[PDB]
């Protein structure tokens, strides 16, 4: 386990790397239900690197039909929803170390825009050593950027029976790499990883949750296989066994056509992140940011994409993670069979 | 997440729906064990009403022998059993907010006798929240009850093989909706459901638990069936595979024969709660109170029957919701394939 | 003593009072010495309110060379000083609850001159339940008020030798009545006064510390006289005998001559305050707002007066109440022998 | 529920099998992580037997590539490594009540070596009060070690198809019966079994986790087989399905062939642990020492074995228990079908 | 006031100061009492300068007629009493951290004869911050020490009547100067002053406690004087008016006649200490280490001389700093009127 002392040496790390120094300020927000020992690290490290450092606690905002712990299955309204005063209070900040887990919500993206950035730090101390970042990891995650940047298309295929194809051009590539060191930009300690969104109503095919793949927020590895079938962008079929059943009831009690929407698609590039990791925690250890970011997985998302301008505002969020993929970019290969292999600058 | 201050609103409104003002006294039972928001929002909430409070802390109860830390799982001796001081100092009190999950006693049946009432309150804020106690839920309970009060028997089908049979008439009906407005009732927050037990000797047939069917204390969903046989209101044989093999040994444990026995039969009416909600969960986070009351489930459980009278005071308690159900009343049916349709007032 | 819930209804008082409601933010400003009690409280009764509440906690401010844990006593830097982001996080407020005691300062000044209220709390929870604020102690300090503010000079004498003079017209009229209900002006619960600050260079004579008058931040009732003898609004002589040497050594510690020049002038008004109450508490309980408060008390101050545009930011700070004074606005009393006598709206 | 008073009498009831007096000194060694309940009770205790008593707190020593919370999974350096003045500090004591568990190390080989004792005590309460530890049951474990220590061969049988043998011989018995009554003693409360090592390069044959067994650190049951096939003393085939893919991708994220060596094989006696037990608990609650001990099992590990000699110091470290088990010293039966039959002294 | 990060900050410049680096193990001392935001710097400051750290915890030591909760006031047995392995366990360490103050004991003694060195720190973080140690107090420290080892007697004169002689030669002379940087060496932060011990038998003549003279423990500004008569090294004589009467009360409850002797004498070399400090601070916040150190100060004690070897074991301490006194060695002015003047190189 990280001691205080290691916990606060990892947060003067990651705070460099975010360019942190005596010309900037910081705010560490947070609510009742933050970790202690990580909102005092951060708050330690910053005053540390001379930064002006405070911290904004908001009271939890509760939402009434949300089941679970995990912050990431239930996007609606946020404690910042008419909440203005507290917004102007992260927007007066260079950066912002979220650990309450601001939601991409229309008040994130309008602090951001401000030129405040933003990293998310939730996941356990022992996680956040773990996979520690690196400017490497930005490196490799910028030279796959570069590819996805310039496809037109992204295709999805597994010998499980994925079969998925996702135009591309309408929407930004956006990069997680650990640290928020531009102006402007959203990170996640721990992250690894690349995605985009498929154009309006034009993703088509077939995804297959395999055995031994994931549903976020679950938090279970698949023992059946689940087939989505996807038409227009939408999820219009969901069929297996129990686990297929267990999934269409809770996508069902959302009561809301849109949860079925497709929305981030990409592929993982953390070698430190382990597709085994989350069968050795309890589900309230935190989000699962091994799952989404292990390298050459294929990750896609549901439900909300009104962050990047989407008509879609729904709550219900899961997020994929599919192993031993092909991903293809206009037909050349990024990953196959669950190994990266393009952009040779990308690999581990 | 839900924030202190709305903690409290919900006691006040919980407690409002419980009849507390400033005539009335509460006592918030707690333990080491306690959650401290729920045991301060309850001390707080009553304190706004004008209510007469106070906290009594018991030094916890261990079973030497129980498994897990679920607190149903092991039905014995509590905190009161030979503290007749701490039993009069809850008597005392017009409600008792429990923190600490008192299991049905001799000595909670003589509080309840003297008229105090008892709100249960263990689940977690969020979980508070989400089933939040409604006057519409006692309606629609009560209605459900009406129907129960006068039933000669309760029969279960379902197409994965439930074929069982319960003549009834010996034993009272239970509601929990919620709240404790009444004096004597027990009820906990959250619930929203109802059940009786058999006549004894009497319980018969075939219960399957299918597939995403689910056993408490447990708190798995099973992925094999599990076939329940029952004679004269004992399981006199489980079948399947490894969660059957798994059942057998830990029934087996208590080394008691009153294990096998059919205690209280039910069905569910609490909509807000959801049968998908335990597997969100850690096995820590409560005892899963979506699981017994999620609308159109079949409740059956296992084990003691003595807070109603019958023989068995075994420890060894099972609570085994089945979905998909068809549940009559004498041969008016209450649940067909897990959806309540009689009433009507209840759905 | 004051229960949680108590405490949270006595916020709920107050805020209301401050005209907090569901059009309203407030910020919780507290540091780590912030009573946790009132702070929760605050937070609470905001949130009950519907405001939009949000709390901010800025990491403590040392003097090295302050000595006490009087926050009063060393008015110098704070944790604002150099930290534009914290200021614009409690400009973003409609109203501040100052649980840290945010001195005076050029910061301070600049939060109200946004429009932001602000309210100080930071004395226990007893002693805010014994002066919790009424609208009747406001109507009696602005009555007061108006007097002040057609004073061209104040007056004191007392029979132990006090006989001091004030030209007034150059700095306003300033008053605590206990809650933040106006824009851009600051009050403290607990309070009930009022003061002004003589003309530059003007205050002449004498102000003698009987027996039973009070130094604050000494927190002791005077064994032996003091004599101040005051010439063009600086003291030029400290004399008596133990009690003498020791506040000419205190004050010598600061090796500043603005340390001597007198600051605010004025009278209590509150009679639920009282001289006595200090004598049954120990030094670190809080500031001593009863003996500043107390109905009938003649207060002055030394030292800083940077916040109404003087041209002294010493730290050193010095509040000395006087009891059985006659106090003159021009040839009219508004106090004799420690009894208020006009204006009569303002009597108790 | 144990309280904190029955807690306190637990402790003082395994102190006095451990042999503290009012001779002894006992160190109860800590970190931040540890039960604050349990180091209370070890202290209270030790003081009520009249013991000389203090606590050791010791940084916590991190593995950044480990996963998950449980302490067991990765056998590297520990909080003494190269910290001999801590090391003193626990020599100094009779006996260590260890509640950050100190893995075997050097370093707790030199403290035993000294004469100190040592009982680890991490597991939570309830189970500290489910298998208190008995003088019967430590007779049980030691007419068992007199049948191990001069067998010469163990092998293992099930109708799921193991058929596991091991030569004997080079390597030393070790029982763990539940407290620290001898001197230089090692043991964990809570036990009551026994193990060995094979010969180095020896052991051979299949290896079957039925339906129902299980892996720790993972805390699964089975729910389809594992196969492993070991050649001269090693893991050389895992096969299954879904189980065999998430053993193998665990174990060769260590990138160490030491990971495959067999360790440590024995037997439980416990019959106050079940199998059952661990299904009841969340991952984190303990190490789940009903699973290792339960009456009947067969208990092999994986990794490391430098602890009695071995060329083994990889860190990846596996505890698999098997059910319905015939087991065999030379061709004499100590359990068959699971059920303890040898030796006679050792049953229930 | 002094905030979490500036505290570990202050604990590393004053480690760094006692030569603590990788090559050094750090042992923090606490009890029950001890200040969890200073025992928490210790250990992340000495983290930080890579040391190997542990925390050693011992149950509080009591002294039941002990009175008031100043730890100076009472010195006798202490948790290093009869605890070998707890003493053993310090020992172990290059540097103790005490939070939780060891009195001078045969136990600490022990500890220091074996090389390990110990930094007393106790007094409030923003106490700790005024007086933050420096090299140059060590140097003006060592430049007094250097004249006071040369000195063979000492003399007091007061204009208020002091008028004390003390022979030296029998003691050694002791510094404080704020940091533990010698092996062996047992120092207090903070601190700044230097004294020893009069001759057996010897010091003579008489102590006037001036209005605003003060006495440790009471914590207490003398508003009548306090004359003392000593002849052979034992107060003789204590006449004045009410604080007199209370100094006469208090010692006398010991009922011990070696309460009387004079041990400790030296003089205040910390200017960053003030004689009006007491002044604005609770009994409870310390022990008041700037009425010890003020510079120019004569600081005397009485009881206990176990420490250096003399024959008194009483646990009755008082520690009485003057002002505006003419401190002699051999002749020699050190202070004159309170005012530092020899040697130039300690001012
Ligand atoms: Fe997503
Ligand atoms: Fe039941
Ligand atoms: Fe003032
Ligand atoms: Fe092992
Ligand atoms: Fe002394």
């Amino acid at each position: 386990p990280v001691s205080n002392a290691q916990l606060t040496q990892m947060f003067e790390h990651v705070l460099k790397l975010s360019r942190v120094d005596e010309t900037q300020s910081v705010a560490v927000l947070k609510s009742h239900y933050s970790d202690p020992r990580t909102v005092n690290a951060a708050m330690e490290a910053a005053q540390r690197l001379k930064a002006k450092v405070y911290a904004v606690e908001l009271p939890a905002f509760n939402h009434p039909t949300a089941m679970g712990n995990d912050m990431t299955a239930y996007c609606g309204d946020t404690a910042l929803t008419g909440n203005l005063a507290a917004q102007r209070a992260l927007e007066a900040a260079d950066l912002v170390v979220d650990t309450m887990m601001l939601l991409h919500s229309p008040e994130q993206e309008q602090i951001l825009k401000t030129g405040t950035r933003i990293l998310l730090a939730v996941e356990p101390p022992e996680v956040l050593a773990r996979m520690l970042p690196t400017e490497d990891d930005k490196r490799r995650v910028l030279a796959a950027e570069t590819l996805l940047k310039q496809a037109r298309s992204l295709h999805v295929r597994s010998k499980a029976g994925s079969d998925f194809h996702a135009p591309l051009g309408q929407y930004p590539a956006v990069t997680e790499y650990g640290y928020a060191d531009e102006p402007g930009r959203w990170d996640h300690w721990p992250s690894g990883f690349l995605f985009t969104w498929p154009n309006e109503d034009s993703a088509e095919g077939t995804l297959v949750l395999d055995v031994g793949d994931i549903i976020l927020p679950f938090k279970n590895y698949c023992r059946e296989r689940i087939t989505l079938e996807i038409e227009k962008g939408f999820i219009t079929g969901i069929h297996g066994g129990f686990e297929a059943e267990y999934l269409r009831d809770y996508m069902k009690y959302f009561n809301d056509p849109e949860v079925y929407g497709i929305s981030h698609i990409g592929w993982g590039l953390q070698p430190r992140a382990q597709w085994t990791a989350m069968g050795l925690h309890d589900r309230n250890d935190g989000m699962c940011m091994d799952a989404r970011a292990f390298y050459g997985n294929f990750l896609f998302s549901t439900g909300p994409n009104t962050e990047v301008g989407g008509k879609r505002k729904t709550p219900c969020h899961l997020d994929i993670p599919l192993r031993n993929c092909d991903i293809y970019l206009d037909d050349k290969a990024v990953v196959l069979a669950g190994d990266v292999v393009a952009p040779e600058e990308s690999r581990a």
